[PDB]
Order: structure tokens, then sequence, then C-alpha cells
């Protein structure tokens, strides 16, 4: 799981 | 802005 | 499962 | 933008 | 910023 | 688990 | 400005 | 998948 | 402009 | 992944 | 400004 | 990961 912002 | 998972 | 936004 | 899954 | 686990 | 900000 | 993935 | 603006 | 997948 | 502004 | 992940 | 601003 990645999140990038 | 990316998601991935 | 990939958004980019 | 793009969805893909 | 990302988070990734 | 890594978080940055 | 260019995104690849 | 590539954008280029 | 250009995109491409 | 990469993004360039 | 680039981001690579 | 890298983000160089």
């Amino acid at each position: 799981y990645v999140v990038f912002l």
C-alpha cells in the first residue's frame, strides 16, 4: 500500500 | 497524487 | 489498484 | 486522471 | 508526503 | 510501515 | 510537466 | 502510463 | 499535450 | 513512479 | 521539482 | 523514495 501526495 | 495497492 | 490525480 | 484495477 | 505499508 | 511528511 | 508510472 | 503537459 | 497508456 | 514539475 | 519512488 | 525541491 502506497500513497503519495 | 497517486495511490496504489 | 492504482489511481493517479 | 487515470484509474486502473 | 508519502505513506507506505 | 513508513510515513514521511 | 511529466508523470509516468 | 505517461502524461506530458 | 500527450497522454499514452 | 515519477513526477517532474 | 521531481518525485520518484 | 526521493523528492527534490
